[PDB]
DNA sequence: AACAGC
DNA sequence: AACAGC
């Protein structure tokens, strides 16, 4: 479906370009799952994590550095915590780096898949991906990622199990 | 002060037809809505308002209630080989403190919602022995905070610790341990 | 009105 | 006193 190309379309639209250089583009996540949620995409598209090889190393490092720069330039005075990583089995085409604040306070965060895709090992940290390409030369993704998306809701700050999304969002207010 | 319905245990325990066991100290009745194949309530003739009211004077009575519970198990469920737990609900709904004696099959149609499950499978369920130890060491029973929150915890099998998303799936899962 | 978009 | 039946 044409919906899966949204990232390539949006990153080519100057009105959506939070940041741009000769290597990458940054856009706001159209349906953000937190107060701050950006996506970093390279101009030279990569199909999936399986296609990543050592030639992509510096680019991945650049995507990480740019993500941290966007935090400084557009959320510097914030005390929030941030994580940078990739979804093991994404839905939108063209690999993209998630840069998202750990409040997870947003109406677009609506279901269990949303939560677990940022708060389970389904969320592959950027620094860990960079490490695999630097040493092994490829990105290895363990099995069972679809099951992680169906796990009961667990708080990422205190590890408490919650029974529903609404009760989770109320719990997050304590942190 | 709650309505007349909360006195059902006092009315039922005085009915000889409901008495599974009786002595000068305690009485045993079958739970009217059992949450397992075997489910009894042990109540003293000298009623206790709540766990907060328990003092060292009730210690021997509490141990007698426990021992009687253990005897009812062997007398009426000895051939079942089922596991049992003895404890009190931290925040009961029926008046008059009563000791739960329940088999761990949890195979019953009266078990219908999460509150039922977590009332017997979280810290909401205070083991009889633990209650006895507190009264022994400290002379009173202390209920920890956050009990209403425990009743909302996702369903967890008490045998293999697996988390289940619904009651019907839990009942189906429990088959594997019978 | 219908529909491909390289 | 509980409790259908209105
Ligand atoms: N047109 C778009 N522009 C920006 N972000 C988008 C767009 N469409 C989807 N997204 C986001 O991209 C992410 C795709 O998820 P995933 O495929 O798991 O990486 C989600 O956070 C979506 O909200
Ligand atoms: N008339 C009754 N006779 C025997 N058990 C009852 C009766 N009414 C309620 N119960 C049980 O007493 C318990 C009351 O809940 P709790 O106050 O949490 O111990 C539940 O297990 C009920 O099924
Ligand atoms: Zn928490
Ligand atoms: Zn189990």
């Amino acid at each position: 479906g044409h919906w899966s190309q949204g990232l390539k379309i949006s990153m080519q639209d100057p009105k959506m370009q939070v940041y741009k250089d000769e290597q990458v583009v940054v856009i706001k996540d159209k349906y953000p799952k937190a107060r701050y949620h950006w996506l970093v995409l390279p101009w030279t598209s990569i199909s999936s994590l399986k296609a990543v090889a050592r030639e992509h190393l510096e680019l991945l490092k650049h995507m990480h550095t740019v993500g941290e720069k966007v935090i400084v330039d557009f959320a510097g005075s914030s005390k929030l915590r941030f994580r940078l990583g990739y979804h093991a089995i994404p839905s939108m085409s063209h690999v993209h780096l998630h840069v998202i604040s750990q409040d997870f306070d947003s109406p677009c965060l609506k279901n269990k898949k949303h939560w677990n895709s940022f708060n389970t090992e389904y969320f592959l940290e950027s620094q860990a991906v960079i490490e695999m390409v630097q040493e092994a030369g490829r990105v290895t993704v363990r099995d069972g990622m679809p099951e992680l998306l169906k796990l009961p809701l667990r708080c990422h700050e205190c590890q408490q199990l919650l029974p529903s999304i609404p009760q989770l969002k109320e719990h997050l207010r304590k942190h």
